[PDB]
């Protein structure tokens, strides 16, 4: 499926059990959720951008559905304003940008 | 060209003449770019990120190339840690994401 940009690029994914709606971000290196609550251990981090820096919760080896797709690797979780896929699960659904 | 993201999807892009390299972001809904001189006059603008919201300046009808793809269109500066092409001129090139 090709995706266009008049909007913004809002997929659902399912994690934890439950659906969300997220944001496929190819300017985010790493995936961050809103705060939830997940299984296993993390390590503290801090990411930057626009506004400042936030602290997040750092999990590794999770599963990811994204558009019926089962993808596996690290997610950040804190205080983000919205759910964003990085980069580091685009790839592994295979997804590019072309123009 | 396809981009794919396994690394960050940085081009260069050439604005006053000058080259500069910044990131194809998805998820920024706007262009912001580093401090730099642009012509005309501004007004403000107050755009939320992962770590608030904060007040860039707005300027419009900005002459802006990228990856030898001419547009023209609406450029914020304010603090950021990279050079943000967003959607608003993504889609003037014709860029999609897809898998
Ligand atoms: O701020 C955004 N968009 C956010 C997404 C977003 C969308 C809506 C609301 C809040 C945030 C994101 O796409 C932009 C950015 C820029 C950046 C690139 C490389 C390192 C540091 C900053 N890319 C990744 C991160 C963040 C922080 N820094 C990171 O390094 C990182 C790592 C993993 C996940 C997310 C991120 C960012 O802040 O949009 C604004 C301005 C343009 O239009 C509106």
């Amino acid at each position: 499926p090709q995706i266009t940009l008049w909007q913004r690029p809002l997929v659902t994914i399912k994690i934890g059990g439950q659906l969300k709606e997220a944001l496929l971000d190819t300017g985010a290196d790493d995936t961050v959720l809103e705060e939830m609550s997940l299984p296993g251990r993390w390590k503290p981090k801090m990411i930057g951008g626009i506004g400042g820096f936030i602290k997040v919760r750092q999990y590794d080896q999770i599963l990811i559905e994204i558009c019926g797709h089962k993808a596996i690797g690290t997610v950040l979780v804190g205080p983000t304003p919205v759910n964003i896929i990085g980069r580091n699960l685009l790839t592994q659904i295979g997804c590019t940008l072309n123009f």
